[PDB]
C-alpha cells in the first residue's frame, strides 16, 4: 500500500555523467560509448547567449578547446560534431559502464526521471513530465544544463530529455538526445513565453486509479458520462480533451478496480465541478497528473530492473 | 528555479541488494562488506508470523539454509546470527560495490530515500520521512520487506532504515541497520494500530522558506508572533510544538531571505487559521512537512555527491 512519486533507480545513468568544459563554461555531458553529448551552449559565453551564431562559435574550436572530465581523470577528445543543439565529442575510450540504451523522443504527457548534475556530479534523482506546453517543472539550478530525463525497460535507459534552459516564469526546457527542442523553445537568452499548462486527463484518471487500489474512495460518485460531455467540462477546466486512444491505455486499471473508465470520468468531472472540500485524495489536496497509466501499473505491481 | 520531492541518486545502494531465501520466503538483504543484513522473518513461514518465537526457529536453521543471490549469482554463507529484528548472514565475499557507509538510527521528522526492491532488484527510489508516530508513509508491495532508506554525505552512505512490515492502515514499519524497530512496532501478524500522525512543523517552516527562495511570497503576512504562543496554535492544528533547537536550524534559510523565524510562524499560524481559500504553494494545496531544514539548503545550493 501507499503510492508515492517514485523515481527509476539512477545508478546506471550515474555511471555516464562527466563534466563537459570550454573556456570558462562547464557544465554535464552524457557518456555513452565513445560520444560524449552536451548542450551546443557549451561553447558560449553568457554574453555570446543572448545572440549566438552556432556554427560561427564553433569555427573557433578544435577538439583540444573541450575538456571532458569523467569521476577526475581527463578523457581525450578525437572529433566533435553539431546535431541541432546538442554537441557529440568522440573520445578515444568507451565508457565501461555504458548501460543499454536508445534515445526516444517522448510525447505531452510522458514522465521521466530526472538525475540532476552539476560539474559532472550527480545531486539527486526525482520525477518529472513532459507538460502540454512542452515546458518541465523541474527543479534546476546555475550548472544543470545537461543534466538528462529517462525511462528505464528492465536493463535498457530510454534517454527522453537533456536539460538547456530555465524560461523567465522559472519552468525549464530542453530536447531529446538529438538535439531537438520539445517545443518552440530556443538555446538563446531571449524571453520566452510558455503556452497554457493544461491538466493531463488521461494521468490523473490514472491516479484516481491507484487512489481506488489504495482504498481511497470517498471521490467515486453515482454517475457516468460520455467522452462528448466530459470533454465539455475538461475544456472548462483547462484539462486535455480525453481521446478513444486514452480510455484504450486506461482498460488494464478498468479491468483490475471493475470502474468503467466512463465512469471515472464521471467521478473526476464532479471533482472539477465540486472541488475537494478541503479533503484529500493519497495525501494531495489537488488532482495529481504526472503519473501516467504505466507508471500506476508499474507502482501497483512492483516491476523490477 | 522549481522545488522538487528529489531523493539522493541511487546507484551506490543499487549495488549492495541482493535476494535472501530461507526455505519457501525470499526477501532482500543489504550486502555490505561480508555481511548480509535482512529482516529476521526470512526465517518464517506466513503461518509463523502469527506468534513467530524467532530464537526457536532459528535453532532449526543452518548456514545452508540461507540462498544469497547477488545478480543471478550465489554467495556461500559462513555464518549467521540475529541481532534484534534483523539476520547478519556472514558470506565468504565481500561485495566490491560497497560504498563508504554509515548505520545512524534517525530522529522523527528526518527524512530520506527508499530504494523499493523486489526479489533483490530495484523497482523505484522516492523520498520518505521518519513520522512522529515512529510509522512511514512508504509506496511497498509483497515482497518490498528488506529494502533500506538512507542519506548520503558526498561519498558515504548513512543507512538509516530497513523495511519490515505494512500496518492494517496501510503505513509502514521497520527497524535501523542494528535491527531496533522505530517506535513500538513487533515483527508478528499482529493488529498493530499507529498514534497521532501530526505534522513535522520545522519541515513545514524550511519549505516555506524554499516557497519564498522559489517567488512564492503570497502566504507572507504583516505579523509576527512568539515561540509559546505559536505553540499553542500547533497543538490546536496537531502540529509539533516547535523548540528554540527548530528556531536555531531554520538561522541560515532566515539568514538568506530575511525573514526572521518567529515571522515566517506567523505567516504559519495565519495559514493554518485562514487556509489556503483554493491557492498553491511551490504547486502544492496543502502544507508540505517532508522536506528537512537540510534538504531545502541542499536543494536550493545544488549539493552534489
Ligand atoms: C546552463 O545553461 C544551465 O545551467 N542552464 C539550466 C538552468 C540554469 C538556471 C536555472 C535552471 N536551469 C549554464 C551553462 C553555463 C554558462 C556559463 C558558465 C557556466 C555554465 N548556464 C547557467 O548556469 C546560467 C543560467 C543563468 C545564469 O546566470 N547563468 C550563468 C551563470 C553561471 C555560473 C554562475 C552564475 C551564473
Ligand atoms: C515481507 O515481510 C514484506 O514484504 N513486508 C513488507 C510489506 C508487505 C506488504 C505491503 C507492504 N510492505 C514479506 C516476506 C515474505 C513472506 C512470505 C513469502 C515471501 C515473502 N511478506 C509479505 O510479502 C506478506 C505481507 C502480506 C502478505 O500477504 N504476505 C505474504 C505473501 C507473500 C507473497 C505473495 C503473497 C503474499
Amino acid at each position: 500500500s501507499g503510492f508515492r512519486k517514485m523515481a527509476f533507480p539512477s545508478g546506471k545513468v550515474e555511471g555516464c555523467m562527466v563534466q563537459v568544459t570550454c573556456g570558462t563554461t562547464t557544465l554535464n555531458g552524457l557518456w555513452l560509448d565513445d560520444v560524449v553529448y552536451c548542450p551546443r551552449h557549451v561553447i558560449c559565453t553568457s554574453e555570446d547567449m543572448l545572440n549566438p551564431n552556432y556554427e560561427d562559435l564553433l569555427i573557433r574550436k578544435s577538439n583540444h578547446n573541450f575538456l571532458v572530465q569523467a569521476g577526475n581523470v581527463q578523457l581525450r577528445v578525437i572529433g566533435h560534431s553539431m546535431q541541432n543543439c546538442v554537441l557529440k565529442l568522440k573520445v578515444d575510450t568507451a565508457n565501461p559502464k555504458t548501460p543499454k540504451y536508445k534515445f526516444v523522443r517522448i510525447q505531452p504527457g510522458q514522465t521521466f526521471s530526472v538525475l540532476a548534475c552539476y560539474n559532472g556530479s550527480p545531486s539527486g534523482v526525482y520525477q518529472c513530465a513532459m507538460r502540454p506546453n512542452f515546458t518541465i517543472k523541474g527543479s534546476f539550478l546555475n550548472g544543470s544544463c545537461g543534466s538528462v530525463g529517462f525511462n528505464i525497460d528492465y536493463d535498457c535507459v530510454s534517454f527522453c530529455y537533456m536539460h538547456h534552459m530555465e524560461l523567465p516564469t522559472g519552468v525549464h526546457a530542453g530536447t531529446d538526445l538529438e538535439g531537438n527542442f520539445y517545443g518552440p523553445f530556443v538555446d538563446r537568452q531571449t524571453a520566452q513565453a510558455a503556452g497554457t499548462d493544461t491538466t493531463i486527463t488521461v494521468n490523473v484518471l490514472a491516479w484516481l486509479y491507484a487512489a481506488v487500489i489504495n482504498g481511497d474512495r470517498w471521490f467515486l460518485n453515482r454517475f457516468t458520462t460520455t467522452l462528448n460531455d466530459f470533454n465539455l467540462v475538461a475544456m472548462k477546466y483547462n484539462y486535455e480533451p480525453l481521446t478513444q486512444d486514452h480510455v484504450d491505455i486506461l482498460g488494464p486499471l478498468s479491468a483490475q478496480t471493475g470502474i468503467a473508465v466512463l465512469d471515472m470520468c464521471a467521478s473526476l468531472k464532479e471533482l472539477l465541478q465540486n472541488g475537494m472540500n478541503g479533503r484529500t485524495i493519497l495525501g494531495s489536496a489537488l488532482l495529481e497528473d504526472e503519473f501516467t497509466p504505466f507508471d500506476v501499473v508499474r507502482q501497483c505491481s512492483g516491476v523490477t530492473f
